[PDB]
């Protein structure tokens, strides 16, 4: 039988700030649910050790939505709060099957739009140079579709063990750390100064597979939402 991902300690933590969503945005286990054994092959823990997502389909997910501590409902904070939103993540990519090109797996997102997306991507060129099998940051500056909202930046190349990340906003300005290294630094994200709705997410989003049956999957070693607060 499958092992479930709070039969361990380790996720604790998020698992209470957390509801699951799969396979679309619709709930799939409440965070008391998360914490009282909710398991499938969409989410359990594999090794003894890592929060496993699995999800196939175009735009789906099996993603954790950020939610108030101890059966809150969702949480909803602004880039220009005063607040350091912060969190971190200890993430393996496994070298994906054929299909799955863009997997999404950590954001920030809004009622209505992502600020956010760290992806694993395939292939893709960014600013003429060619990339293969590789970890990029997609922030939005605007709410349209050409070029000019997005920023897009290489991060870096897919490894196979665990890669860390922290995401920080303060003061309207974003700050990507990969493997201990600042790689996105003070992005400015002062258009959704006044948006009151944002939160994290993490796990697998599937974008732009060519079959919608190959199954993407992405292992968590570490996952938290930093409270700068303490409550
Ligand atoms: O690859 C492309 O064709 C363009 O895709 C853009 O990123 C989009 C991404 O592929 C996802 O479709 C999607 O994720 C969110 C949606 O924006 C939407 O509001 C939905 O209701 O919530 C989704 C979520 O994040 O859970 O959104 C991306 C988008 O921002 O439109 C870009 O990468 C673009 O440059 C590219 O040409
Ligand atoms: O485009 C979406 O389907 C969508 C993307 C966002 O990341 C987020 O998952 C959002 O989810 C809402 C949704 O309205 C859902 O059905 C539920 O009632 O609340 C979600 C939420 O914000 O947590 O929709």
């Amino acid at each position: 039988f499958l092992t479930a991902v709070s039969s361990i300690d380790t996720f604790l933590p998020v698992l209470n700030e957390a509801k699951l969503q799969w396979p679309t945005s619709a709930l799939a286990a409440s965070s008391e649910e998360l914490l009282g054994g909710y398991v499938g092959s969409q989410f359990y823990l594999q090794d003894g050790k890592y929060m496993q997502f699995q999800i196939a389909g175009s735009s789906n997910r099996c993603e954790l939505r950020q939610m108030i501590p101890d059966g809150g409902s969702e949480i909803g904070w602004a880039v220009d709060d005063g607040t350091t939103h912060t969190a971190t993540s200890s993430i393996v990519v496994p070298e994906q099957v054929d299909g799955v090109e863009e997997v999404t797996i950590m954001q920030i997102h809004s009622g209505e739009a992502p600020q956010l997306r760290i992806s694993w991507i395939r292939s893709k060129s960014l600013d003429g140079v060619a990339y293969e099998d590789f970890i990029m940051s997609t922030v939005r500056i605007g709410t349209g579709d050409s070029s000019d909202n997005f920023v897009k930046t290489h991060l870096a190349d897919r490894t196979a063990g665990a890669m860390s990340f922290q995401i920080d906003v303060k003061d309207s300005k974003l700050t990507i750390t990969v493997n201990g290294n600042v790689v996105v630094n003070g992005q400015d994200l002062s258009f959704w100064d006044g948006t009151d709705s944002c939160y994290f997410k993490a796990g697998a989003y599937n974008n732009n597979p060519t079959s919608e049956s190959a199954t993407a999957r992405i292992k968590f070693a570490a996952l938290a939402w930093v409270d700068h607060h303490h409550h």
